[PDB]
């Protein structure tokens, strides 16, 4: 089994809207997040990735699904760790990252997503906590994926 390398994916999730980034450089709507650093929780890692590419500053988030992936003709494994907040208290700022942008919740970009959050994105909405596996040649192309439905993550 191949090696793995920690990120994490923070999703803003409040009752009508969804806060995504465009990222800028690369075309897909995603979370925000980045590899985990040397010594820091993942949880902090995650808040630390949501303000540097998003602006906002959170004291706390919530773990609500784990999806590894795999693409082919690369050695080693994605590991990312997806937490959720509904609570924030400024406003998401535009870098040369990543552009953020509400959606509402009727409106989920998923043309311009990355293929396997039309599988996991829907139980994130619902409430449930979940892990997942995909493999991916490519961008766009799915060889093989696994998903369920966890009480706890
Ligand atoms: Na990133
Ligand atoms: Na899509
Ligand atoms: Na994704």
């Amino acid at each position: 089994m191949k090696a793995s390398r920690l990120y994490t994916l923070v999703l803003v999730l409040q009752p009508q809207r969804v806060l995504l980034g465009m990222k800028k450089r690369a075309g897909r709507w995603n979370g925000f997040g980045g590899k985990v650093q040397e010594g820091e929780t993942i949880e902090d890692g995650a808040r630390r990735e949501l303000q540097e590419e998003s602006g906002l500053t959170v004291d706390a988030l919530h773990k609500v699904g784990q999806i590894v992936f795999e693409f082919v003709g690369e050695p080693e494994l994605m590991d990312v760790h997806v937490f959720c907040t509904d609570s924030i208290q400024g406003t998401p700022v535009e870098s040369d990252e990543m552009r953020p942008c509400w959606f509402q919740l009727d409106q989920i970009p998923f043309k311009d997503m990355w293929p396997d959050d039309s599988y996991w994105f829907p139980l994130l909405l619902q409430k449930k906590k979940f892990h997942g596996y995909f493999k991916f040649q490519g961008q766009d192309t799915i060889l093989d994926y696994t998903l369920r439905e966890v009480d706890t993550v």
